[PDB]
């Protein structure tokens, strides 16, 4: 009341839209109900990207953190739900995965990683762009498990920024067949949606595995499937530039600066979508 409606229930907190009393400006505000958590989050208020949500503000007050943003219209969730019977157009596809990996080697280059990515966090304009919202969060501090990289989902505690990757390839597969990739309900049913599509790992593809904390050497053994019966009816640009995003190893995986410079993109646009609001 001193300073300023329900959207719903994030990750960390009801986002409620609200109109700024001396500016008059439409933003949406977070409310995290709860020290080192406030620097750290008041630190991204400079991390500015045109496909970064803006963080405008970080208050703290009566024992509660806001954070205030930029309000966009609508997520990529509704749009791909939306999108349903005919699908998103290819070249619109294309320049959501463009976008999103700038923001990502944005980010990345600052050394601030996402850690989870999925369609909810990602929001749309009609002007055609597509940003990032929540990076840097999850340092800071049912939840989907459908995007989370396999070195997460076998216990490593630290992250780089190829989990951010792994979660964009979901989202680009996705966005291509109209059906999530790997929709487990379940930390083991996650675990086991990824190997029966892209194979049980092992220490060939990817060196110290079988050392990781979750694995166990009594996984079952499933064979690799081909991207071409994953996500058809991507081409063949899409597809390698897929399977280089979602390599077991983390290490392997390929960066968002590299992927910016993907062959998939020689022919990359900005259409701008129909929205309906
Ligand atoms: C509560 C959800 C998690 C929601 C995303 O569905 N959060 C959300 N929604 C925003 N805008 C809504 C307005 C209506 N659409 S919708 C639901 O019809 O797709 C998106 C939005 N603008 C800026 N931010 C910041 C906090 C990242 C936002 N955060």
């Amino acid at each position: 009341m001193e300073n300023f409606e329900k959207i719903g229930e994030g990750t960390y907190g009801v986002v409620y839209k609200a109109r700024n009393k001396l500016t008059g400006e439409v933003v949406a505000l977070k409310k995290i109900r709860l020290s080192t958590a406030i620097r750290e989050i008041s630190l991204l208020k400079e991390l500015n990207h045109p496909n970064i949500v803006k963080l405008l503000d970080v208050i703290h007050t009566e024992n509660k953190l806001y954070l205030v943003f930029e309000f966009l219209h609508q997520d990529l969730k509704k749009f791909m739900d939306a999108s349903a019977l005919t699908g998103i157009p290819l070249p619109l596809i294309k320049s959501y995965l463009f976008q999103l990996l700038q923001g990502l080697a944005f980010c990345h280059s600052h050394r601030v990683l996402h850690r989870d990515l999925k369609p909810q966090n990602l929001l749309i304009n009609t002007e055609g762009a597509i940003k990032l919202a929540d990076f840097g969060l999850a340092r800071a501090f049912v939840v989907t498990l459908w995007y989370r990289a396999p070195e997460i989902l076998l216990g490593c505690k630290y992250y780089s920024t190829a989990v951010d990757i792994w979660s964009l390839g979901c989202i680009f597969a996705e966005m291509v067949t109209r059906r999530a990739l790997f929709p487990g309900d379940s930390e083991i049913d996650q675990l086991f949606r990824i190997f029966r599509t892209l194979g049980t790992p092992d220490e060939v593809v990817w060196p110290g595995v079988t050392s990781m904390p979750d694995y166990k050497p009594s996984f079952p053994k499933w064979a690799r499937q081909d991207f071409s019966k994953v996500v058809p009816p991507l081409d063949e640009d899409g597809r390698s530039l897929l399977s280089q995003m979602l390599h077991y190893d983390p290490n392997k995986r390929i960066s968002a600066k590299a992927a910016l410079a993907h062959p998939f993109f020689q022919d990359v646009t900005k259409p701008v979508p129909h929205l309906r609001l």
